[PDB]
């Protein structure tokens, strides 16, 4: 019964986030949602209070217990580099790197491929990424497609193109 | 300009909800989210917790303050009928009737058209509705279409067909 660690940044795009969670719940895939935050209480881009399962600090060292990582992008991302030293963002890099190195399935949209890329795990792999974050892809092969599936990477250009890969994401977890 | 009252049942389908909220937010359309519940704190079908703006009881008497109602469906709706002693479900019927009677734009998906139908406001209008809820449509005219726009009614069969009518909804609310 497959298990996914869903990473929700703060603020998270709720439309992206619930596309994933709704598809997992409807298809009987297990998930736990970790805030990329000090607290499990976060906000959506649109300002709604959202309380998820746990915080990313508590995912570290437990990466083994999951089959897949979802990076659910949001308005936190454009300020990531500015706040790279925040503990939740140091944990973010380590966890993405660990999942990547352990061969887990890596799922993301908008700037998710960029977060993956920063850790080097995307080396030589086709990724779809927000057209704005395309210049920051240094290790992966950034394309202009709505989504790219390559090896362990499942990435969509943004929330409005998650649909183009989601049936395949679900099938790979079922 | 235009103001939308969004009704979130408990549990709500978060994929449906945020498709609306992201679209409104990104197009600068004003909205306020009301829990169809005894408190502002609701769950998603997927088990996340949302704290919304207010409860539906506080929308009673203020329907003319809004231009549009969104009914955001969830796994609460198929138990709606069992739960006649929840005051917020009685309030729901009241609020939907009042909005429809006052000629407001009525927007919803999945079993939303059925909630509308129960109040009678759908008399003679085409609606899109989830297949399982279709036989419950007696006042309106249920179709097999992905979405239906008829008069003041903008309804989608479910969360995965919202995209088919959402640009028209946005255009109408500008
Ligand atoms: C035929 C086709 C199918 C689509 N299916 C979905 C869908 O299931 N869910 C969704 O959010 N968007 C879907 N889109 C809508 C796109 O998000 C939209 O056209 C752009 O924003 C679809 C678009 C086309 C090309
Ligand atoms: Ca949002
Ligand atoms: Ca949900
Ligand atoms: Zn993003
Ligand atoms: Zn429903």
């Amino acid at each position: 019964a497959k298990k996914v660690a869903v990473l929700a940044v703060n603020p998270v795009n709720g439309c992206g986030l619930f596309q994933y969670l709704e598809a997992f719940f409807e298809n009987g895939i297990s998930y736990k949602v970790f805030a990329v935050s000090d607290t499990k209480e976060i906000k959506t881009n649109s300002g709604m209070v959202l309380i998820v399962d746990d915080v990313i600090a508590n995912l570290k060292g437990h990466e083994d217990e999951f089959d897949a990582l979802v990076f659910s992008c949001g308005d936190a991302v454009p300020v990531f580099q500015q706040y790279a030293n925040q503990p939740y963002n140091v944990d973010l890099m380590e966890v993405i790197k660990t999942f990547g190195e352990k061969g887990k399935m890596m799922i993301g949209h908008c700037a998710g491929a960029m977060m993956f890329d920063f850790t080097g795990i995307t080396k030589g792999k086709k990724v779809a990424v927000h057209p704005l974050a395309k210049p920051a892809i240094q290790n992966g092969i950034a394309t202009d497609e709505k989504s790219e599936i390559d090896g362990n990477f499942f990435t969509a250009q943004d929330e409005n193109t998650i649909w183009t890969m989601l049936p395949k994401v679900i099938e790979a977890l079922k």
